[PDB]
């Protein structure tokens, strides 16, 4: 088997990408953040508290013919911004773009942090990264990759997100129509939960590149590119008034600059992120400081390839016995 749908910016940022999934019998179309940096599958639901519900589509398990509680089952999750949901666990049927898995665990919110309130464009997340990041108690649930993966044609997914445009999620095969040139494969450790490799190096704009070894992850569930302190530093060097501002949390630039590219290396292979993809406009409505799309990871403890940087490429995410991560430019 195979899917294939489109994913969807929620903003003229690329802030996110949301990408339709079908819950249920009859089925619960719900808008999904899918996040190869988590593994929990979790939907606002009728379980919501009220007051946290303020515009999602919600999953209302009572009216699937299909769902089943899952017993004792629980669930709680913190991402790196400080976000968090928890509440209980369903089995339930789940379809991406024509792939479908009967019972996938949906993970219906109780609560959710003011962030996800606010968010009207984001229903809930779809992870897929490794299983073994599943928070829920007392037994683990699998990813929905997880759970389609021997069905699969292929036992792969591939991201390819558009640039402040609509992209693409395929399950179980790789579109050759949608890259150019060759797609070099690289190793991944999944130690940690994540789909994590070793960059090569970097250049900024025209410059030489950097041969050095940046281990990181690559994470559809986060927006910006964060790097280390000496990377990014080299990179906002060349943007003339560019600073870092505790103020704002991050890098900032006058919004005139003409911003460079940002290459980093996939073997002996190059991914160009051009200047328009790194901006993410002003930090407040109507400022001239424009905020920085390639940030410093120092103290985030992990290199993050995020947004920013998987859309400037086809990437495979290959969940063969031993994954490994595919990058092609396009």
């Amino acid at each position: 088997s195979t899917g294939s749908a489109t994913t969807t910016p929620i903003d003229s940022l690329d802030d996110a990408y949301i990408t339709p999934v079908q819950i249920g019998t009859p089925a619960q179309t719900l808008n999904l953040d899918f996040d190869t940096g988590s593994s929990d599958l979790w939907v606002f639901s009728s379980e919501t508290t009220a007051s946290e519900v303020d515009g999602q589509t919600i999953y209302t398990p009572s009216k699937s013919t299909t769902a089943k509680l899952l017993s004792g089952a629980t669930w709680s999750i913190s991402y790196g911004d400080g976000s968090s949901s928890s509440g209980d666990v369903y089995t339930d049927t789940v379809s991406v773009g024509g792939l479908t898995v009967t019972g996938q665990a949906v993970e219906s919110a109780k609560k959710v942090s003011s962030s996800f309130t606010e968010d009207s464009t984001i229903d809930g997340l779809l992870g897929l990264a490794f299983s073994t990041l599943n928070t829920v108690s007392p037994t683990q649930q699998k990813t929905f990759f997880d759970n389609a993966k021997a069905s699969l044609d292929s036992p792969v997914f591939t991201a390819d997100l558009g640039y402040h445009a609509p992209g693409t999620y395929n399950f179980g095969f790789i579109d050759t129509t949608a890259y150019t040139g060759s797609i070099t494969y690289t190793a991944v450790s999944t130690k940690q939960g994540f789909w994590e490799w070793t960059s090569t190096g970097y250049a900024v704009g025209s410059g030489t590149f950097k041969s050095t070894s940046i281990d990181g992850i690559a994470d559809t569930g986060t927006t910006l590119l964060y790097l280390p302190a000496t990377v990014v530093s080299a990179y906002w060097a060349q943007v003339s008034g560019a600073k870092s501002s505790s103020s704002v949390g991050g890098y900032v630039f006058p919004c005139s600059a003409t911003l460079p590219s940002f290459t980093f290396g996939v073997g002996s292979a190059r991914i160009v992120i051009p200047g328009d993809y790194i901006d993410f406009g002003p930090i407040s409505t109507g400022s001239s400081s424009c905020f920085g799309g390639i940030q410093s990871s120092a103290g985030i403890g992990i290199n993050i390839f995020g947004d920013v940087a998987l859309k400037a490429a086809f990437v495979v995410f290959n969940g063969a016995t031993t994954p490994t991560l595919g990058f092609a430019s396009k």
